[PDB]
């Protein structure tokens, strides 16, 4: 539900890159590119929040359902998490990359829970 992470930046993606089974590779190239701000990445309300630790200030808010894909990096890259979303203002597909304190698969797992509980709950 709430993870300590470090923002590494982002890389622009083409919509072609998101095509199925080209995306997994692609996200991986992105983590590779960006991985060799200290924030909290929260999961709450079908929304992925980036929050500033001392202030509790909402820095960014990404609706889970418009996340295009996510990923966890390899070996000794168990801690790299990425996700892809189209920017609200400027309209470009961005892939953001984060290095987390705990292993990055916990993030991926929770996004699956939140996702499932929505497909299911949509009857």
């Amino acid at each position: 539900k709430c993870f300590a992470v470090r923002s590494l930046g982002w890389v622009e993606m083409t919509e072609e890159e998101l095509a199925p089974g080209r995306s997994s590779v692609a996200v991986n190239n992105c983590i590779r590119q960006l991985s060799y701000k200290d924030l909290l990445l929260q999961l709450e309300d079908e929304t992925l929040k980036l929050v500033e630790p001392q202030s509790q200030a909402l820095l960014h808010a990404q609706p889970i359902i418009s996340i295009r894909v996510w990923g966890v990096g390899d070996s000794g890259r168990e801690r790299d998490f990425a996700y892809v979303a189209r920017d609200k203002l400027t309209q470009m597909l961005k892939c953001h990359v984060f290095r987390c304190e705990a292993p990055a698969k916990n993030i991926a797992t929770s996004l699956h829970e939140i996702c499932s509980k929505i497909m299911a709950e949509l009857e």
